[PDB]
């Protein structure tokens, strides 16, 4: 390979026989990507298709609104092709990552005021807006809206599982937040396996599919608004998991399995474990795990925040 | 795959054209292994090896000696294989390392009290001896003396090497512990590449190959005893490496070529910059980057961890 770019993609899938004995449940380890998560397939998707189409230049000064993942993968890119890159992020980043950030070499703004019932989108919307009003040369990746996100998930994991898992897929699960991933893969999916069940799993207090907002602690999955590239008649399930619940998930998997995974993927394990109470056993479920429990010392991996957050319930 | 142990190994390889634009420069990504770096490749090797001969029951109490690396993997590991695991650590370990050891469930053992010249490598292994003094049932992984480990290297990444690059290798360059890297690969490319030379990258202060010994701060390259699995002749020249330099180094390849590593990973970059300067243009170079930028955050990417350090030279 010519850089680190040639490595994203081709990440491994495992099946998790300790954890679900009676089902066949493949997990793709996005993780394992050279940034850390899944967000380097639209990071390299998106900043290759805007060099490619005369968006991006030399002198074009990126900017997104991100929880950690994007902005890192972004970072990374950015160093590789030489970009200026600012994210704006929000209290409730991983210390980690937002370390991560800084180190890559990208600018940061933090962001401090949160909404009614303690999201941060709306300020970080208008932080970007502010930004895009006073650099000349400016382009907002803006992940919420922009359909090379899905894209890029539709040509990366999402064919990767199509081409890898040798029998039909029942169902097909994965957490949102721009909802990029689900719909991405479920699109692929669902061209040679039609009857796939696509579920969708959320934050407790997520808007993306209607619940009252409330606030959430953990980064990376749920939003306090409605993505613009969410489709929701593609979705035939949604099941929400709290902070707890998910942190709880992630302690499970390591245990059980040996694999040390960020939160999001702890939340897929407990909403996996209330789906098969009604699966068909020796049925075939296939989902992804984000990114890395590295990142997550100072949340999951506590237990002072594990306690936290059992009080919180 | 079945498990996570399936998907150790066939890593990544780079080249570095940004950093060295007038030499043929390629770099295998160990660090892109399941547990973060190079030493889940013994780990595996000689776990499966001790489970197939009888040596390692589920009884077995595994116990070991270790940086940082290892005990992860080993960790990981024993997870997997339902194993009891203690890992004896010291201060200088990275405290983002220590604590993925206990999220993954392994006792941990913490000396405290260093030799004359501030090396804890005498103090490690005596508490492993009594710990295998008072444990009925435990297995030493003893990493300095099992030639298990640098047999693991020969097939592991030493034999990827050889597969990969299609042109003749002129030098190869890796840092030591152990020295289990750099003699198993070395002893596999050798086959192909006879007249390849072998460069050996040391910490300043280190005793593998006779300097005075000094205090050392970062954890994983270097040692202050010689390790028995070294064989001297089979290295061609040494070159020794400062804590100071060895983080310029890491901040130097995140700059130039979006690659975010650990400390030893910089003590090689600064080798080889002082290397080329003799070395004909247009010369093959292969090296090894051993593990994550991401858990070097409170050292080589601090910087006041930095400014400690040029303090100190
Ligand atoms: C919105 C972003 N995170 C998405 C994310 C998601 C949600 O993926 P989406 O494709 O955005 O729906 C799940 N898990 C983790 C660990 C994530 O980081 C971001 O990185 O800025
Ligand atoms: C001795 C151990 N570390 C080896 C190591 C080395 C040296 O590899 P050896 O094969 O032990 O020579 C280089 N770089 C890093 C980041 C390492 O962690 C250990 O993990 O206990």
């Amino acid at each position: 390979h010519d850089s680190l770019l040639d490595s994203v993609g081709q990440t491994p899938m495992v099946q998790l026989h300790q954890l679900f004995p009676k089902h066949e449940v493949f997990a793709k380890l996005e993780y394992m990507n050279p940034g850390g998560s899944m967000k380097d397939r639209p990071a390299k998707y998106i900043i290759e298709h805007g060099i490619k189409h005369g968006l991006i230049t030399e002198n074009t000064h990126l900017i997104e609104s991100t929880s950690g993942n994007l902005g890192i993968a972004l970072a990374m890119i950015a160093k590789i092709k030489g970009l200026k890159l600012t994210c704006v992020v929000d209290p409730k980043i991983s210390p980690t990552n937002l370390k991560i950030i800084k180190s890559y070499g990208a600018n940061v703004e933090m962001v401090e005021e949160p909404d009614a019932h303690g999201g941060y989108l709306m300020t970080r919307i208008a932080k970007v807006q502010e930004l895009l009003a006073t650099i000349d040369d400016a382009y907002w990746i803006n992940q919420y809206a922009n359909e090379l996100n899905w894209q890029s998930h539709y040509h990366g994991a999402g064919t990767e599982i199509v081409e890898t898992i040798k029998q039909p897929i029942d169902y097909f699960v994965a957490p949102v937040s721009t909802t990029g991933s689900i719909m991405g893969m479920s699109r692929k999916i669902k061209e040679v396996h039609p009857n796939a069940q696509i579920v969708a799993v959320d934050a407790k207090g997520s808007v993306i599919f209607g619940d009252k907002p409330i606030n959430r602690e953990l980064p990376g999955i749920g939003a306090s608004r409605v993505p613009e590239i969410l489709n929701r008649s593609e979705i035939n399930q949604v099941i929400h998991v709290d902070d707890y619940q998910s942190a709880l998930g992630c302690r499970k998997l390591i245990d059980y399995e040996g694999i040390f995974a960020g939160g999001s993927t702890g939340s897929i394990i407990a909403a996996i474990e209330q789906l098969i109470t009604s699966i068909e056993e020796g049925a075939t479920i296939v989902t992804i795990l984000p990114d890395r429990g590295d990142r997550y010392l100072d949340l999951v991996y506590s237990d002072t925040w594990l306690e936290k957050m059992k009080s919180r319930q």
